[PDB]
């Protein structure tokens, strides 16, 4: 029991770090979306405005 | 009779003794055990947290 026990305060230990890991990464791929419609605003104007 | 009270009572003496011998060793097994509790708390974080 006790070894599953604290396998298991290990383990959300563990999972925690995961979520870490996963913020960290989602925050960022926030940021670069955001950045991607800056992008495309960037496209339409970059239609040229035609010509 | 006397032949066997005396026996008896180094047999008390023999068995008493036993049980420290036994005791001893238990209560080193105990303790190995808490470290082994210990070595799997340290096997789950040598999950590597995954990577």
């Amino acid at each position: 029991m006790r070894g599953q026990i604290r396998g298991l305060e290990m383990a959300s230990k563990n999972s925690q770090d995961g979520i870490s890991l996963i913020q960290t990464a989602e925050g960022a791929l926030t940021e670069t979306h955001a950045i991607l419609q800056r992008v495309r605003e960037l496209v339409v104007q970059a239609g040229n405005t035609g010509t």
